[PDB]
DNA sequence: AGCTGCCAGGCACCAGTG
DNA sequence: ACTGGTGCTTGGCAGCT
């Protein structure tokens, strides 16, 4: 098997599934990275069925493998962040292709969702900063430098592309970012001098079409994404508050599974975009507020027809390739005629944004009417066998279909003319693409088979024949099957041909679309759970009055206790004491996600919200070494414009160097960085920390003791805790109550000396 | 909906209802003709499962009947996927003659296929065993069962409370488990994989007692040690039950019961079992495991048997004696024994096989390969000075009479399956091979014939061949075919020939035919045969293949203790253990770094330590060291240290740092006793400064001074280094650690007495926490370090 | 060597002949 | 009530290329 060999030489670096029969089949080390990759057997060799192919290519793509189908020779490979077919993508998630480098100045990176055109550059200042724009990209292929230093950021993930440095060039970078928008410079991207930034973009971009080997005329654009536009989340921040995927790796129990009732795929996606980037400009946030208020009377009428708009974004990069299958054009043609009713009701929205939505969602009648007349209703999968042109659009093809059926109708004819003529009630014709048309007469009448008839195909129970007279009409069927065949090919090809000049307001369309169904689910979901509308201030600072988290409202089935947060610059470190058992992390972290969801223009789980400037939200809140680690990263990179939550610090070392380091911090953190914290502890020496320092104050959860349980309450509360519950979960659990007593003589032993 | 009752059902499906009441929640694979066959609910649930499209079965009545099925000669692969979902499947075969029957043929369910009942080769997993189990609690506690399907291990315990229920269901890893209807503590049981939710009256004790002493031809169940035991029977009784009807033939290789008292191991908890990481990874996998280093054995068996072994120490000190002393003389003998004992493979589960009757044709080939390796294995072992080792060496005996059977019945490489044929060799029945001899003058016959027919017809394109639809013919070519003699008789026809019968070659058809029939049913007889002849020594197989299974895993500990620089434990009358030059047996592999070994003296004198040290200093690997060494030398193992000396340890207990922190140590209150191993790690959470220590320092003083258990204690809480002082059997030890002035290095040593400081902020500063912020922390430190 | 379609063997269904 | 044709799952392989 010396010609698999060979062919495995000219891609080393990939799977390489190899047909044989009705399987693609794997060997050497292709085969045990396969066998562990897919549950499939070794034998060393691995199969996978051929009807199955496109789902384990998802899974193998999804796991970051690119794969080179061989048919010899390579005739198809997919990889992890250029795939664009339907059956290799997650409906609901964005799939990206990044690129990284470095300078000795800093860092350069780029992304690209090959489906939607979205191109993205970044210049990260740091190695913090890189490492949450990773975490926060997720990206499913990543090109690197071969001189990549700092290989610890990405050694990890799936998917790494090591590529050499001749790609990362500038110079042939500009040269062919600018031919693939038709520009001369880059300066109305805003990207001309980010030379680092547009070294990734170039190196992304080659590999995209080397991918391809197509023009991707949907990619017009890139844009830079500006530390300062958006609040910095690093990744144990973002998965900590649980945004689009819980503590456990799922999708349930998350501020996405509560906000995003959207009803298309790429409303979905974009919503969940805003929620991991929360922009710092309120003049965005100011209009996403006023769309959600303007669109509240219309979320009902609005949704049920967006819905039937679809992943309209996803069908047009497959229009842009020229790879998209009749049902997308059944789709898009299904989208176009749900327009006139999304303007109509769109037309009364006092909104100046609505109307530019409604503006930018355009119409299309044309090529609504267009493919009304060339596609049936309801058309088959693939284009490959016909039966997708419409009647009546072609005059030549209705006419050659016409011819077909004439023949067809005649060798129906024939059955019945040639049964009645010989008697035989099992006489019939059939046909197959061995023996073409033929005539079929079972075992036991045979004998009575006219002599004219010419015997062909024995059967167990039957005979069949042919006679000059079938083999006639069948050859009518079969050129007239063929040349419709052929034009209906022709036609489908000419449909790319009228809509592919659109493309571009088509894009702005179903953009403008999947914002719309992002905040019309954001209205809906402000009116139905009773959210507010937050407003800004000018200096640090937040106000709110009965918040609550926004996800354990929803999910718990105990009533959600409401509460009051002041933070201000006189006000900006409250120490919070009493039993955490979920009451403390909770009032915190909603705290977080409520500055998040201001943040991205949404209302707000509260009474009253006011909020000023946040640059950065740091959550230590769910080994010491770790909890170290965040607070070091909290305590280098926080600013007055900061919002801290940390969680009981100094727990997993000695009681004093503990208290000693949280009391350090808590200074720190309150004098010098002056952010607006939130510093959850234990320590009941800290509360002295108001007497001795502006801008700090105690407040506290308490727990009630009943019956024969007792009660954490999650009401924050003005001043310190004045009791510990350690003995009290002790005697409910079950700790003999003479251990209990001297547990309970050695605290007021231990309590007393300070 | 279609009123469906009786009468308006055909036939077939009043056939196929009967059968499905009788399996009401579980798939049936319903035989007709080559498909086994599902419908309604099941054909759905088969098709989005097994990836097989659902179809319909037509009905003159009306509604259609959703169908889905499979062609039989594929049932293992289909099998294979169920039953890895956890999905059972009824297997109904077809018993009638349809010729001979006016409706439907009698049908009847012939095995159900469950997670728990598997023996078949490629449905299970070499190196795991598969155990089903049943459970059933009391007022008092609970009783529980196992077997092994695949060797007839069949064992009943009592777990007297829920940790202990819980150590035993972490420990045996049921891929099934039976459970009682009434059963309280649900948290124990439910999204465990294989749950059978049963009936009450399954666990009745009579019924028990009065299945199981029918199962092993007994009046009552006295010599086997479980008369007394009623809570377990009842359990024990649900899975015989179970058992026999999954499997619906005698289980001849399920011949005794034997309880697992608490006093005869050491039980370790929940927590013990998952922080030593025996045979999985606190992540779950495989890897970094006490097993993954001491298992090199070479038969399945022998794996299975070892991590039984690391998971049940032993508490009898002549059994314990014994391994040691075979682990010592085997130790030059492992390179010869070792490829040998690879030959043997899994006979166990071979045996199983043997007694289900399902024993395919390689397992028998397999089987005589074994017994092909006995004579070299015993004149191996005749020279070992060892009593234990003789008393293995006898007891996997020889099988001399049957080996020569096996030699003579089968061929040396037989087909995967007996239902083709090709498997008793030539020589064995003269009847057979008068058959064959008959379909074998044949090819030769057919080759002559053709040579005949086409230099006598003229005819060139002229071949003689076999279709398995038309049967043999003549053949020749569309454009010679009008030159045929006129004699010749039309059978098949095609594009571009015309092939033909003749009396001769029809004869020469029905003798070949009816030749081969016959002497395939004869092979299946004569195979048949041959379990009947293999049966009658099952007993003597069992225990050869356990002699073989134990030698395996003693070999490998010889070879481990060699190889690993392990030493012989001695066992002492009073709880204590000393240790010299003691290591962690896993960590040492794993680390690309030396090891450093280390002491430890518990004695009733010094029972509890008072560990601290920095974190990262060491102290969890020495508290799980310790306990690997116990269980080490608990199974028989040589352990890694240069000396060690134990007393008797009844139980494990472990406790690593709300409610549930504070249950688990309130069990290790309630539990342990003077001989008990207890492990407590950084316990002693409260809410605020003082509550948690404040307990931690409680529990450690009703341990030491109550109890009197041996004690180690890990923890952050300086405070704690007072106890000593205080509380008699209670010393300081420490992790040592070094500071150079910017940095911490830790040595990993242990050291007798409280560390001089403890080291929060310098480890912190490793952490990267800013200068200045440990500054102050320093500043504030020696504020508090002035209070005393 | 690749692609199409008959067949395996049960049973009920269905339409023509009592 | 018979007689003789049809249908239905998936995997094997003859029968064509
Ligand atoms: N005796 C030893 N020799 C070498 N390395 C050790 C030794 N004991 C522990 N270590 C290493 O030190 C690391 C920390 O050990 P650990 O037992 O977790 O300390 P602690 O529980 O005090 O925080 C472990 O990863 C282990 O690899
Ligand atoms: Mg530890």
């Amino acid at each position: 098997m010396q010609q698999y060999l060979r062919l495995k030489a000219q891609h080393p670096e990939i799977l390489l599934f190899y047909r044989m029969g009705d399987f693609y089949t794997l060997f050497y080390d292709d085969a045990k990275r396969a066998s562990q990759l897919l549950d499939i057997s070794l034998t060393p060799m691995a199969g996978i069925p051929y009807h199955a192919v496109e789902n384990y290519l998802a899974k193998l793509v999804n796991q970051g493998e690119s794969v080179a189908i061989c048919e010899r020779k390579v005739v198809r490979i997919v990889t992890p962040g250029t795939i664009s077919d339907e059956a290799l993508l997650q409906e609901r998630q964005d799939n990206l292709l990044a690129a990284i480098w470095q300078d000795s100045k800093g860092f350069g990176y780029a992304t690209l969702d090959i489906s939607s055109g979205r191109f993205r550059l970044s210049e990260p200042a740091d190695r913090e900063t890189m490492a949450a724009e990773l975490q926060r990209t997720n990206p499913a292929e990543l090109l690197y430098a071969e001189d990549f230093a700092e290989m610890s950021l990405i050694e990890g993930r799936r998917g790494l592309r090591r590529r050499p440095l001749w790609e990362f060039e500038i110079d042939t970078a500009r040269q062919q970012l600018n031919l693939q928008f038709g520009t001369r410079d880059l300066v109305g991207f805003g990207v001309e001098n980010a030379p680092r930034g547009l070294c990734a973009a170039g190196c992304l971009l080659q590999y995209a079409k080397d991918t391809q080997r197509t023009t991707l005329p949907h990619i017009r654009s890139i844009t830079m994404e500006r530390e300062q536009d958006s609040i910095i989340m690093d990744a144990a921040t973002r998965r900590n508050l649980e945004i689009t995927q819980n503590l456990a790796g799922g999708a349930e129990n998350t501020l996405a599974s509560v906000l995003d009732c959207t009803v298309t795929p790429m409303g979905s996606r974009m919503l969940k975009r805003w929620l991991h980037m929360p922009v710092r400009d309120t003049r965005v946030l100011l209009e996403r507020q006023q769309t959600i208020g303007a669109l509240q009377d219309f979320t009902a009428g609005l949704q049920p027809v967006l819905r039937q708009v679809g992943d309209l974004e996803r069908i047009l990069a497959r229009l842009a390739l020229r790879t998209a299958r009749p049902r997308d054009l059944a789709r898009m043609r299904h989208a176009f005629q749900q327009l006139p009713e999304l303007r109509a009701q769109l037309e009364t929205v006092d909104s100046a944004p609505v109307q530019a939505l409604r503006e930018k969602m355009g119409e299309f009648a044309e090529l609504r009417d267009l493919l009304e007349r060339a596609i049936i209703d309801t058309p088959p999968v693939l284009v490959r066998d016909g039966g997708v042109i419409a009647s009546g659009y072609n005059e030549e093809l209705d006419e050659w279909r016409a011819l077909a059926d004439g023949a067809t109708d005649y060798l129906e004819r024939l059955e019945v003319r040639e049964r009645e003529r010989t008697g035989l009630d099992t006489l019939k014709v059939g046909f197959n693409a061995v023996h073409g048309y033929y005539i079929q007469i079972s075992r036991g009448q045979s004998h009575l088979a006219p002599i004219n008839y010419m015997r062909r195909q024995t059967l167990k129970n039957a005979e069949r024949y042919i006679i000059p007279e079938l083999k006639e009409y069948e050859d009518k069927v079969l050129t007239s099957k063929g040349k419709a065949l052929a034009l209906e090919k022709q036609l489908y090809e000419e449909l790319f041909d009228l809509l592919l000049p659109h493309l571009e307001a088509l894009q702005q369309s179903a953009s403008a679309l999947a914002e719309l169904d992002v905040l019309v689910n954001l209205a809906e979901r402000a009116y139905t759970l009773n959210y507010t509308c937050p407003t800004f201030i000018d200096k640090p600072g937040i106000r709110i009055t009965e918040g609550r988290h926004p996800v354990v409202e929803q999910v718990l089935n105990e009533p959600f206790i409401a509460n009051p947060l002041n933070l201000s610059p006189q006000r900006r470190m409250l120490i919070i004491t009493g039993p955490n058992m979920g009451g403390k992390s909770t009032y915190m972290r909603q705290t977080a996600l409520i500055a998040l969801m201001a943040y991205i223009g949404s209302y707000v789980p509260a009474q009253k919200v006011e909020i000023g400037p946040i640059d950065r939200i740091f959550t230590r809140v769910g080994t010491f070494m770790v909890e170290m680690t965040e607070t070091a990263n909290i305590l280098h990179n926080a600013t007055e414009y900061s919002l801290v939550l940390m969680d009981e610090i100094g727990r997993g070392t000695s009681t004093y160097d503990g208290l000693s380091l949280a009391w350090a911090c808590a200074e720190n953190l309150a004098n010098k960085i002056k952010a607006l914290t939130l510093f959850a502890t234990h320590y009941f020496e800290l509360t002295q920390l108001p007497e001795k320092m502006e801008g700090v104050a105690n407040v506290h959860l308490d727990a009630l003791e009943h019956g024969d349980t007792i009660a954490f309450m999650h009401s924050v509360q003005d001043g310190a805790a004045s009791k510990s519950y350690g003995l009290a979960v002790a005697a409910l659990a079950g700790v003999p109550k003479e251990v209990i007593k001297r547990a309970r003589q050695k605290l007021r032993e231990l309590e007393s000396i300070s």
